[PDB]
């Protein structure tokens, strides 16, 4: 409401599938993303995979 700000999502989706262009990973969590209405969401789906998580 006011911590948060959208920008652009076509800015983190396009990068969700770039990136997975670039790293090449489980592009079922880039579909993830495609639905994501937060900027931070978005960004944070494609980064997700690029760490793997950690025992979830």
């Amino acid at each position: 409401t006011t911590y948060k700000l959208i920008l652009n999502l076509k800015q983190a989706k396009e990068e969700a599938i770039k990136e997975l262009v670039d790293a090449g990973t489980a592009e079922k969590y880039i579909k993830l993303i495609a639905n994501a209405k937060t900027v931070e969401g978005v960004w944070t789906l494609k980064d997700e995979i690029k760490t793997f998580t950690v025992t979830e």
